[PDB]
């Protein structure tokens, strides 16, 4: 079995992330089902995500 982890939402060219201002914890994407931490972080170059609670590698 396996845990739910903490780790910055996959960037997608239709899904980008805002600042903290624009960008809350809890659950905005439904499809995720993950838990928004709300910080915001740069997770690529051109391309930008939020902190969110899923299914991530180890």
């Amino acid at each position: 079995m396996q845990t739910q982890s903490t780790c910055p939402e996959i960037p997608d060219k239709t899904s980008i992330c805002n600042s903290d201002a624009d960008c809350t914890p809890g659950s905005v994407d439904t499809h995720s089902s993950g838990v928004a931490t709300g910080r915001c972080v740069p997770f690529n170059e051109s391309v930008k995500t939020c902190e969110v609670a899923a299914w991530c590698p180890v």
